[PDB]
């Protein structure tokens, strides 16, 4: 029995080790580099949150169907991540109707640096225009971020203006 | 989770909830997501009729899922329901709600 | 060359078709000769006038 052959095998033990070592490292870096991505996205998930800033105003018409335009400022926290309103979606409801997502918004295509604001203008779709005394909900859904909801009910009253 | 509801109807009919993928997530196929449903501690029935039957979600995107509860399982005001959302290859959520006894429809608080 | 325990600023320019835009993920596999090969995937937040990729 000669160690000459043992060498032949010793290669094989070493080689598969190096290959496994090689791949495990590659498997490992990807493991790490993946573990990093979820973390970066993880913080970005929380900090990318967008916020309704201050009162919700609206245009209203007595002879019209009701609340037509709606005005509310939307902002990003000073520590937040920048945003794209193109991808924000505004869900709308008039007095426990079904939902319809909302099409016509003035800032259709603009960005907000964190710690800035914009005047969003919603027009409710043909059937969903709320009238005095009818509650409506508006869910503001920034892409990658906590989604708000602002429910209001127009006082039965309200020829228009600020929604208290 | 929003829903359509009918007084003269059997109850909550459509249900609307958005579903998304985390920004760091992997893309998805709603064709393979299954929505399990319950009305007030009934048995389970898996749920057939969903609007986005066949579409994908890139990670960091969303879609409006629309559930219709099967003939017997339409919940009525004051009856809790559970909805288990089961994406293929992924952690499975559950969202339990109980309609306030009230609720002519709309948002489920 | 990099002596072990040293660093360098690598600057990549993406080829004409592959320049990613905000919200589009990109992957970069770094393949040193004779060594474990990394990959770093990122997705530009839809946002990102530029700068650090978080």
């Amino acid at each position: 029995f000669s160690g000459l052959e043992a060498a032949i095998v010793l290669i094989a033990f070493v080689v598969v080790a190096a290959v496994f070592s090689y791949v495990m490292l590659g498997a490992g870096f990807f493991a790490t580099q993946k573990s990093q991505e979820v973390t970066y996205s993880g913080m970005k998930q929380a900090t990318s949150n967008l916020i309704l800033d201050g009162m919700i105003y609206g245009s209203y018409s007595k002879g019209g169907s009701g609340l037509a335009q709606l005005y509310f400022y939307v902002k990003v926290p000073e520590g937040g991540e920048t945003q794209d309103l193109k991808y924000v979606t505004y869900l709308w409801t008039k007095e426990n109707k079904a939902v319809t997502t909302l099409t016509s918004i003035t800032p259709t295509n603009q960005q907000l640096n964190p710690g800035a604001r914009v005047k969003v203008t919603i027009t409710a779709p043909t059937g969903y225009k709320p009238i005095a005394g009818q509650k409506f909900v508006l869910e503001i859904k920034p892409k990658t971020g906590a989604s708000t909801i602002v429910t209001r009910t127009l006082s039965d009253g309200y020829n228009g203006g600020v929604i208290i």
